[PDB]
């Protein structure tokens, strides 16, 4: 019985990997999330009266609440997820997003290398600390024909891809300084059940149902390479246990769809799914209004060397998504609601 | 005339610049430099007196004396040197290191921002921020044929380098994200005047003058490329006086040297510009015991800026200086160099 140790366990990605890990495996999980806007209990709650489950609420920037979980726990591994994607002012010291991201990452690589120094030669090489990153660290694309590699140059654009690009850079010196035995896996945008209501794919099914407009920008020719949450979970499970140290590895959902193609689907979708329209709604697709780059991931390294594949399809995916969305009202109500974050 | 905000400027690089401007320009500059035990402030002593010349001893990581700063100051640009080279352990809170590389260039860049954004359009058009890095954010060279160029992908293999890597990436998404006009400089290893005792090339003169061992490592043939820090200096100012915003370019000393020839070079200059041998030397040479280069094509295309001296040019004026000032390093070997001015 492996027991992971598992930051931002309770935000979208993290919430999905935890799902998985306890309903198609044996392994144990500790969760480290401290709770901020991003993480939602609810999303645990299907596997939260589990054996094999366990919940910290720590902040990984606190060194010392960290030693204590890896003390009390003994986690054979670590996966971090742990991230904020709010850039918030700078007005009174530094945002949140420099600390989780940098620092938090700095401290947890402190914390476990601690860890594993103190144990035996027979868990020491067995343990491994995945890091969880993003293909933004990867820049822009100057081709229709190009895709992200592990091998792309980093060239971030953003505060928050750099911030994540930092991160990686720790990781990998880390291994490399110090031995600790270290992986980073970097993912297209994911979508999925839990997903927040705020977001992209859950915005548009819901104002949709709820018959606002549905803004889409640009010509809304805009490309990215969807990954399925299920499956992002599967491949990360998969590169933890089987992957091999000091290796990257891209994890993408294998397409390419423009955006206006993700608004149509969903309206395709909610027609079917949806029979009964808001007042005064023809058809869904009249909601799409004109408010006015591509981004695409190469995950053969992974299919190759890992035999992990997505099992979904956008098409398969999305129908998947917005089933889920019809289904569980009550969650992104609460999430709405705000009364999400007073849960037990 | 320009008023240069440089960070870093009690440093090794840093002060070099500081003088360079007083001295051969008819800008002003305002350091800022928290004085850590890498700042000196004799090293700024030479051209302190200058009406062109401020100090404050702040800490970039600290955005309320920051702020007080540039709206104190006014700078119309800003040069990006202060960065901490020392890797310690740390069991509350990230390690200077950190701290300081990542979190200060974030902190520096917001107070930047925040200025710039104020600033009138034509003011604001002119502005520049210009970072320093180091070419250890490359990595490794595969061959021994290679160079690296401002495109070759980055790939830290140390705390150290990683930290600066990351600071380079903020400072280009700042440009971006928020426009604010930055360009970076990456360079080899620099030496010369004012260099701190404890470092290799300054260790070696010392150490000879002292009649101590030169230790060879290895067979002494790992290959560098060395850059005179005067010739360093006087490409920062031409890249941010002149440079193009959202630019990189890599500072080289146009050179491939071995620690042995160094080592021996330093020897050879000894030899004839301190005859007097310490006791029971006879030769500098018999007290020796038993890739990494940069491809600077674009700064001298561009903008015409390439290096003045050569490694033996560079060397003479090196050992010539330590000669001549012996008051500076034995105060930094004393430490009462923390105590001055
Ligand atoms: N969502 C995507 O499309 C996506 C795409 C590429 C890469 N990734 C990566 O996957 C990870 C998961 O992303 P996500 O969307 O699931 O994030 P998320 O925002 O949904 O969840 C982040 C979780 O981390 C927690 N957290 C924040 N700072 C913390 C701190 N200091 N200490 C402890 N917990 C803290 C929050 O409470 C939250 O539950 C992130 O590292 C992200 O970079 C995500
Ligand atoms: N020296 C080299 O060979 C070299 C090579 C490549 C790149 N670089 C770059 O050149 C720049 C200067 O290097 P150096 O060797 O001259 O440095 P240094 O170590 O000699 O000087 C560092 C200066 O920064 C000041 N400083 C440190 N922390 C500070 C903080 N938080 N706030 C304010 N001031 C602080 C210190 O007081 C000191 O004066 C750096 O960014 C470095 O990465 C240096």
């Amino acid at each position: 019985m492996r027991k992971i140790l598992i930051t931002g366990g309770a935000g979208f990605i993290g919430s999905a990997l935890v799902r998985y890990i306890i309903n198609e495996t044996s392994d144990a999980v500790v969760v480290v999330d401290k709770l901020t806007y991003a993480g939602n209990l609810m999303s645990l709650a299907p596997v939260a009266q589990s054996e094999r489950f366990a919940f910290e609420k720590v902040d990984i920037c606190d060194r010392a609440e960290l030693a204590r979980v890896f003390t009390e726990h003994q986690p054979d591994c670590v996966m971090h997820l742990a991230a904020e994607s709010h850039v918030d002012r700078s007005i009174d010291g530094p945002a949140a997003f420099i600390e989780t991201n940098i620092v938090g990452t700095y401290t947890l690589l402190e914390a476990a290398r601690a860890y594993w120094n103190a144990l035996t030669e027979d868990k020491k090489s067995a343990f491994r600390f995945h890091h969880i990153s993003t293909d933004e660290v990867y820049g822009d694309l100057h081709s229709t024909d190009d895709f992200f590699t592990e091998t792309t140059p980093y060239a971030p654009s953003s505060p928050y891809s750099a911030s994540k690009a930092s991160s990686d850079h720790l990781v990998r010196a880390w291994l490399r300084t110090y031995g600790l035995p270290t992986l980073i896996t970097n993912c297209s945008n994911n979508y999925g059940p839990y997903h927040f209501p705020e977001k992209l794919i859950p915005l548009m099914i819901l104002n949709a149902l709820a018959g606002k407009s549905l803004p889409v920008y640009g010509n809304g020719q805009q490309i990215r390479d969807w990954l399925y949450v299920e499956d992002h979970a599967r491949a990360l499970y998969c590169v933890a246990t089987t992957g091999k140290v000091g290796e990257t590895y891209n994890i993408g959902g294998h397409n390419e769809r423009k955006n206006l193609d993700v608004v149509e689907t969903i309206c395709e979708l909610l027609e079917e799914l949806a029979p009964n329209k808001p007042h005064g709604v023809a058809h869904y697709r009249d909601l799409i209004t004109f408010v006015a780059l591509r981004y695409a991931i190469d995950a053969s390294k992974i299919a190759r060397e890992l035999g992990c594949v997505p099992q979904e399809t956008f098409e398969s995916g999305m129908r998947k998504t917005v089933q889920w969305y019809l289904a569980n009202e009550s969650w992104w109500k609460q999430v709405q609601d705000g009364s999400y974050q007073g849960e037990r």
